[PDB]
């Protein structure tokens, strides 16, 4: 029931998935792990703290690494697994730059638009790809070999629900998208017209407007349960809460790297530690071939 | 009570034992750690047998309060079954380093004949080291606690009776519930240590006369510092302990060579101990060890 112009974009965009997307993380290698002025610090323990994971690591021959994170004693152990997860995130971002890259739509932009879309937009499409390998009933995130527990509480739920990166996990998740609807989602935020630094605002305003449509239009060709009734205003509202949680992710990471320096090159240039000057790697990434 | 020179005797022993046995293995550092990634036919058979054995998980508590732990791979294809080889002789090897040290500081070891040292080393270092291991052995939880690692026993089937099955952690259960004091484990040391039988050794009267003299102190030891109506027959018990081990050692010594044939990990230390490829050029490590 959709049109050809449609169904086009669908599979353009799952296709475009599919290359760039490494659910199995296989070829994430190389990457840190963890060892064998004062008002600053509070609200720093406090960010860390709701985010309290444990790592496994299995390998091909059948062995597992296992790594239980220290109690909070104070500091510089709140910050063991953050090279960890700068490598990880790093790793992710890259795949969400290739994802743009091979979309028609994205690479016919002005090629510092389509910087100020990516660095708008990494965080938000990274959380969707990751939202579709967590594990709402343990908790955990399986990235193939590489698996991120959430470490129990005693608030129970109620506590983690208060941390709101956790409870879009755990309501994204309760929806049971398909992947045509997150890779429709993935497409919705990035052509964000109202990112900062967007020049062509109307040319990605319509782009958005498209892909919302399609999605509309897919939702009511293959979902005519009452469990999705009005499910696609609940992906709208959802993406909004996601525009919300990267804002408050943005401030979170600029106040640890002020007392704790642990981002990336890329990262520093995704988040603001001639754009295209300033973008270097960012613009190397996008001239480069997929 | 004992004699003076008996007295003396566990005092060299004890003081040996106190300055060469790092109890919390503090100074084992820069270990190697298992990694996150026809006829031939027949010798790889046997050695999947001589290491199922060693299932053991790895825990290594950091000094931030951090624990790091690793279970080991099931047996499939092969090579996986030598994953914590190189890590289990660096612990072997730093093992064997303090009973070198602890036998080049009795008296009674330094007077002998540098090929009769090494020849006596040669025969009991395996044994010394599974005795130094039991005083760390937590019987309660099949856990050998050296530190900050630990070496757990992994639940392979029924449990106790099929782990009692394998004659290595049946001597750690029955030599732990023996409860033995820290004198009567240096004392076990010596009586192994100083054994006239064991190859190579050319001075054997000096040597089994050595060895009854320790055996007698650990006899008089356990006679007078013991409930003696009760403790009646611990010596015998331990002399059997300690007969039991001299097996194991040698069943220990034909596993490790099969497996060091298809797949070589012994450290050059290992490799003069356990005679892998006239007795002081051969054992020059050793050599330069036993003569700082
Ligand atoms: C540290 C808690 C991880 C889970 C909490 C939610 N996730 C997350 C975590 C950290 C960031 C950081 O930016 C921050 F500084 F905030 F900690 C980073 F630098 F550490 F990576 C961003 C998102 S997650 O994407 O689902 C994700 C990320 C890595 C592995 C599995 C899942
Ligand atoms: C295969 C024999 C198993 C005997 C029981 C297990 N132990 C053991 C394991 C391997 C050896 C080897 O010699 C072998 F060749 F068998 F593989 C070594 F080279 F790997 F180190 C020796 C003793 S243990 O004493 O309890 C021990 C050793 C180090 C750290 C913790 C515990």
């Amino acid at each position: 029931g959709l049109t050809e112009e449609q169904r086009m974009m669908i599979r353009e965009l799952m296709d475009a998935q599919m290359k760039t997307f490494d659910t199995t993380f296989s070829h994430f290698k190389n990457f840190r792990l963890p060892g064998v002025e004062a008002a600053k610090w509070s609200q720093v323990r406090k960010d860390l703290c709701s985010l309290k994971v444990s790592l496994q690591l299995r390998g091909e021959d059948g062995s597992v690494w296992n790594y239980k994170p220290p109690a909070d004693s104070g500091g510089k152990e709140i910050f063991s697994l953050l090279p960890h997860m700068a490598d990880m995130s790093t790793y992710m971002f890259k795949g969400i730059i290739s994802f743009a890259k091979v979309i028609s739509y994205f690479r016919d932009l002005p090629i510092e638009d389509q910087i100020s879309l990516l660095k708008g937009a990494a965080f938000e499409l990274c959380q969707l790809r990751f939202n579709t390998v967590f594990n709402a009933e343990t908790g955990t995130w399986e990235c193939g070999r590489l698996s991120y527990c959430l470490e129990d509480t005693a608030g129970g739920f109620q506590q983690l629900l208060l941390e709101p990166m956790l409870k879009f996990h755990y309501m994204l998740k309760k929806l049971q998208l398909h992947e045509e609807e997150y890779v429709l989602m993935q497409a919705i935020s990035l052509f964000s017209p109202d990112r900062p630094g967007v020049l062509q605002h109307r040319v990605v305003d319509q782009l958005q407007e498209q892909f919302a449509i399609t999605l509309k239009s897919y939702i009511e060709c293959n979902r005519p349960q009452p469990a999705h009734r009005f499910l696609f205003l609940k992906i709208m509202a959802m993406l909004t809460e996601l525009r919300s949680i990267n804002a408050q992710h943005t401030q979170r990471l600029l106040r640890i790297q002020d007392i704790h320096p642990f981002a990336t090159p890329l990262m520093q240039e995704l988040f603001g530690i001639s754009l295209t000057e300033r973008h270097k790697i960012l613009h190397r990434l996008l001239q480069e071939g997929s």
